[PDB]
């Protein structure tokens, strides 16, 4: 049988920058 | 053997207001 | 065979503060 599912992915980037 | 790490996640959400 | 790719990475932190 196949292996398992690899782990999870990193992190993703910050989100943008808020209003003024 | 397991797979590869899973793709990365997606951005975060907005910062706040500034002052 | 190998395993599968894992499941996506969670959400990036919180984007900067606006600016004034």
């Amino acid at each position: 049988p196949p292996g398992p599912p690899g782990p999870p992915g990193p992190p993703g980037p910050p989100g943008p920058p808020g209003p003024p």
